[PDB]
């Protein structure tokens, strides 16, 4: 029957869908969520066996084990062995498009096991097994007899083994198939991979049985008071002596409880449901559910007989929380959130798309540690522990449907087709069915880039009927239409409008009052944080915080979706698209995340933590103001700690605690300051630092900081008068200057600075010659590819306009003495086929005092693209362990992206002055710098910088960051200017106006001596 | 102004004067400006002007020099934006193009006093035997910013003397959202604590 090429055809004998079960025979042990002995695990070593097609697969393997699979872990993607190649690519599908058709030569994984069942489990009630997540296909046999088949790789598949297992050993087959015509609707923007990746378990529940239990949760005017209302469906005899009883607990306190007999109120004229009942709480002053503070019940449902034996018990964690949308805003327990998101998909550089509690437990920490209170599953269900903590860590979930159909031509072709409605029906009723239980769900999603069909207006309006407690949103077609509650756009900008055909992206602020527009607006992805990114960042908050209905959005995403690999030497090495050898593919565009595949943090992820903070500062005089951005808790585990120093010199600090309503404001005055030994600029910078460990934090975390310049006091004293004088020696192919141990050599040919010795050290591999040009970062390349060249990307109209090839033009050269120094003053053209890009103008004057200061006047003809930076550059003879310097830090900082950098003095390796990328840029650089030492070295004077071992041309010749080798010396990039890094989108200029250098001249000036 | 460095150096072709000035209230220093004069055997007078404002004054007005000339000539003839009065946040509808007006047309007659006649983006300015060459802002009249000041009507202005002659490295806005409360955009406020200008005086 070939039923994975027949959308008709999902599943065959699969059970319906419901929330999480377990079958507890205890009740204390389902309240308090301890292992239940009728739910068991099938995790493990199984056997498996590849094959290239189904049509391959012997008819052997059904009833014997097939000698020749090896034996492997499950869960595991196949790929994650080295059975075949895992794919990256985004939009077009990897697999031709025909519908619903897919290749004949399909790759089979033929899983099986051996284990045993009890006869306890067979001699009364209904054993089943569940699979929660088979990618993307499968058939499923119990002792060589066909049991039943599913679709749909990110929802559980359970079927009843009950007529098919026997006391003892048993073998269960699997034939997974890599392609399905649910890969039709599977084109999400990661890797393609398969097989049976998420857990495989069994459970017992009794013939009379608990199917499904709804649990709501409605409130007061003021939420003082609330009514838990569960619904409860059983299967299996009706009898009149069964009840339910349903029980809510606060930890170890019961706060009420319920019982009934089964019989449900009438509904129509044939009556009501004898097979369920509802049970309805009152709890007074419950405690509410958030991310600020997850508050949680347990409720617990019983199924039992009257004279008091219990047949089965099931249960959850209760959440009590509202969430509606009024007045065009979303309320959580009636205010207004404002959502600090991220997506995150389910990637583990080393397992796949295997999931682990720890993994997950530490994404949630990071997350929560950055200052994010919410999470979009982008884009299908996720395994069912990852609800679990965010109900009890406190998170914001949009749960969403394993729709997405991007490669078809137009994107909605499959969505507007009405013989797509049933299979698109079953991943949108089957992810409500699973997950409606749990609070931290607050809002639902119709899938991904799916363009706007029919098939979505009829599955929005079912789960606005079946649970009308959380809105539905979707972005297809346009993120505004009939089929979404919320404005929810991708890479909609600030200010700026994009107006495509059909689907324009408006500015987020000018969406909101198009003619007759009234919701809220919440982007579905923003800031793609692929590689150096994050630019303009702060734009997005600055109008998220002044715009009621701006409330917020997902940042596209949080982890890099790189894979690990082995070199001949059997190193690790971070892998992206082709790296597999798959074609076609979309190669680093499967790493855009806040974060490296291991969970290290890329230097963006303090940008969004501080732009995230929950607190809020101003200062007047000497008085702080902060203002809480919390809704519902006080500030009750956090105090203030502040500094003030003089150029990176403490004068003086303080604590002070902080008690501050949710909302609030609380004004902090500081104390008398002294008054500073010397002339400087005063900075004050402040800290919010939680004393405590939250269970999401350690004692000493700090959630917020701010700095502001205090007084300044220029230097006006004079300098002490050199006890010598410079000499210069004049030859035809040279300028030479001695002072001291010092000579700095100045080439006549070339005009620049070609040598300088300390002693008889040289300080110079390479001269110090101006720089326009910047390694390409992601944003800087878009979509362009040699083959495919984008005409309109930065790093295109550079190289088109000979940035990168520009040669310099000595237009002179001349040395003259002063009273006491020597000045060398130069001028050089770089020009391009005829045309000239820039003219650089500078004066060297060394004094007596051994420094040379630096004075550039750059000119960038007005048509010429602008220039990615305006700088010096050279490689210095010296590789040292320290970099310290007074600007901008610790952590790399660029224009566009350098509000969380604080200005102080730092101290680092090296190293740590490189950031990592996966696929190499121009990276480190620190911004507001105004004193830099490295070596005997130091440079003074208002610039941005970075150091390392890696030249600019060797960054942009290298495509994977493992290929880099350290040059001799270290390279030192030292710019006036540099320009913005952007991110709003990574396939479009997104640089915003006042980050280019458009200004046509440009003037800085350096100072270089001995520290 | 208090002189922190004054001195001078003969080079090549040139004569070069450096200086250095604090200016200061009540013992705090406002700004400091570095300076270089460069005189060649061309007759031309190269000025390069540095200056650092303190982050914690007050950003300025404007960042220039100024001073009255001796003549007093018929016509301003300036290559930059024009022809009329233009500040910053208020220059989209000027052009750039060589204006040539008449001197009274450099200053705009509002009926209280004040700076104005202001014309910015200007690369080239000629009045009578002078010629400035750069990147300023200007305003040129027979009337000193101290006059202006001090005086509550525009009929009671007098001509001084001679041409006082404002040019400019940077002006701040006017503004104007309301004419009761601070309007000028921070865009347009002096506020980069370090501005470089540069300009070159010579004859003809
Ligand atoms: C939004 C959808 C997501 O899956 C990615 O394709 C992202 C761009 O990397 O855009
Ligand atoms: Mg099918
Ligand atoms: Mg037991
Ligand atoms: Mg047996
Ligand atoms: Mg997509
Ligand atoms: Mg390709
Ligand atoms: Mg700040
Ligand atoms: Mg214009
Ligand atoms: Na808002
Ligand atoms: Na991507
Ligand atoms: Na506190
Ligand atoms: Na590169
Ligand atoms: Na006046």
């Amino acid at each position: 029957r070939r039923d994975w090429e027949n959308p008709g055809v999902t599943q065959l004998n699969r059970l319906a869908a419901h929330p999480p079960f377990a079958s507890w025979r205890n009740s204390e042990e389902a309240r308090t969520d301890r292992p239940s002995q009728q739910l068991r695990s099938l995790n493990g070593e199984w056997r498996f066996a590849w094959f290239p097609a189904p049509e391959a697969v012997p008819e052997s393997w059904l009833e014997c084990d097939l000698p020749e699979a090896d034996t492997v872990v499950v869960p595991s993607n196949w790929q994650m062995h080295g059975y075949d190649a895992p794919i990256y690519t985004n939009v077009t599908y990897p697999i031709t498009v025909n519908p619903p058709f897919v290749p004949t030569e399909n790759p089979t994984g033929c899983y099986s096991l051996t284990f045993n069942v009890d006869e306890s489990w067979l001699q009364e009630g209904q054993t089943r097994i569940i699979f929660d997540g088979v990618n993307s296909a499968f058939h499923l046999w119990c002792n060589g007899r066909w049991v039943g088949y599913g679709q749909d790789s990110r929802l559980p598949s359970e079927f009843d083994l009950s007529a098919f297992l026997r006391a003892g050993e048993n073998r269960l087959a699997v034939m997974v198939l890599r392609w399905s015509d649910g890969s039709y609707l599977e084109d999400q923007d990661m890797w393609r991979m398969s097989g049976i990746f998420r857990d495989v378990s069994l459970l017992h529940k009794p013939t009379t049985q608990i199917s499904d239990f709804h649990v709501a949760t409605r409130f007061n005017d003021d939420f003082s008071r609330a009514v838990l209302e569960a619904e409860v469906q059983m299967c299996g005899e009706l009898r009149d002596y069964l009840r339910v009883t349903v029980s809510l607990w606060q930890g170890e306190t019961q706060v009420a409880s319920g019982t009934a007999p089964f019989g449900g109120e009438i509904i129509d004229e044939r009556g009501g449901y004898a097979d369920r009942v509802t049970l309805r709480l009152n709890v007074e002053n419950p405690k509410l559910w958030s991310a600020e503070i997850p508050n949680l019940y347990r409720a617990v449902v019983e199924l039992h007989t009257a004279d008091g034996t219990l047949i089965e018990a099931e249960a959850c964690d209760v959440g009590f929380r509202e969430v509606r949308i009024e007045n065009g805003l979303l309320l959580l327990n009636g205010k207004p959130l404002l959502i600090r998101g991220v997506n995150r998909h389910e990637h583990h550089p080393l397992h796949g798309q295997v999931m682990d509690e720890q993994t997950m437990v530490q994404d949630i920490l990071l997350m929560k540690q950055n200052n994010f209170n919410a999470v979009r599953c982008s884009h299908y269900p996720n395994h069912p522990l990852w609800y679990t903590l965010c109900d009890r860590y406190g998170l914001y979930v949009v749960d969403e449907a394993n729709i997405e159909t991007h490669g078809m031509v137009p994107m909605n072709r499959l969505t507007d087709d009405p013989r797509w409605l049933p299979a698109m029906s079953e991943r949108v009723t089957r992810m409500v069915q699973r997950d409606r239980n749990h609070p931290s769900v607050i809002i639902w999603s119709l899938g991904n880039e799916s363009g706007h069909g029919a098939n979505h207006d009829a599955l929005y309006r079912w789960i606005k009927s079946v649970d009308p407690s959380r809105p539905v949103q979707y972005e297809g077609g346009g993120a505004d239409t009939t089929a979404t509650d919320i404005i929810c756009p991708m890479y909609a900008r600030v200010d700026e409008d994009q107006p495509f055909p059909a689907v324009p992206k408006w500015s987020i602020k000018k969406w909101l009052s198009l003619p007759g527009e009234t919701r809220p607006l919440i982007l579905c992805e923003y800031a793609h944080a692929m590689g150096n990114s994050l630019g303009g960042f702060a734009k997005y908050w600055q109008a998220f915080r002044q715009y009621p209905r701006l409330q917020g959005g997902f940042v596209w995403d949080w982890v890099d979706q790189s894979l690990i690999k082995y070199d001949e030497n059997g190193n690790p090495w971070s892998a992206y698209g082709g790296d597999f050898g798959d074609t076609p593919n979309d190669r680093q565009f499967c790493m855009n995340g806040l974060v490296f595949a291991d969970r290290t943090p890329h230097p963006a992820l303090t940008e969004a933590k501080h732009q995230q903070q929950f607190f809020q500062f101003r200062l007047s005089g000497q008085t702080i103001e902060v203002t809480s951005e919390y809704l519902f808790r006080h500030s009750d585990n956090e105090l203030l700690h502040w500094m003030v120093a003089l150029d990176g010199k403490p004068l003086a600090s303080g604590e002070v605690p902080l008690d501050v309503a949710p909302q609030g404001k609380q004004l902090i005055e500081l104390p008398e300051l002294p008054q500073p030994e010397s002339a400087g600029q005063l900075w004050l910078t402040v800290r919010v630092v939680q004393p405590n460990a939250t269970a999401w934090s350690e004692a000493g975390h700090i959630s917020a900081w701010q700095q502001w310049r205090l007084a300044e006091n220029l230097s006006v004293t004079l300098p002490a008068a050199s006890h010598a004088i410079p000499h210069l020696t004049t030859s035809e192919m040279d300028f030479c200057i001695e002072l001291g141990n010092k000579r700095w050599q100045f080439n006549r040919q070339s005009g620049f600075l070609s040598q300088m010795w300390i002693g008889d050290k040289k300080q110079l591999l390479t001269p110090l010659r101006d720089q326009f040009t910047r390694a390409p970062l992601d944003n800087d390349i878009g979509v362009s590819e040699a083959t495919r060249i984008d005409p309109n990307a930065w790093v295109e109209r550079w190289k088109a306009a000979g940035h990168y090839q520009a040669e310099a033009a000595l237009l002179q050269c001349t040395a003259d003495t002063l009273a006491d120094a020597v000045l060398i003053t130069t001028a050089h053209a770089w020009q391009h086929q005829g045309k000239t890009l820039f003219i650089s103008r500078k004066t060297y004057r060394i004094d007596g005092s051994g420094q040379m200061a630096i004075t550039v006047d750059v000119e960038v003809a007005s048509d010429t693209p602008h220039p990615a930076r305006i700088g010096l550059n050279c490689q210095l003879a010296q590789v040292a362990e320290r970099v310290n310097w007074l600007g901008l830090g610790p952590q790399e900082n660029y224009p566009d992206r350098l509000t969380a950098a604080c200005f102080d003095r730092w101290d680092l390796p090296l190293s740590d002055m490189y950031t990592p990328y996966v696929f190499p840029s121009e990276n480190g650089l620190r911004c507001g710098t105004r004193e830099l030492n490295y070596g005997p070295h130091q440079w003074r004077g208002d610039f941005q910088f970075n150091i390392s071992r890696y030249s600019q041309q060797q960054l942009m010749e290298t495509s994977h960051r493992h290929l880099l080798h350290a040059e001799e010396g270290t390279w030192l990039n030292i710019d006036g200017f540099h320009m913005g890094i952007g991110g709003d989108d990574s396939w479009s200029p997104s640089v915003s106006a006042e980050f280019q250098l458009s200004a046509g001249r440009y003037h800085y000036q350096l100072v270089w001596c001995q520290k």
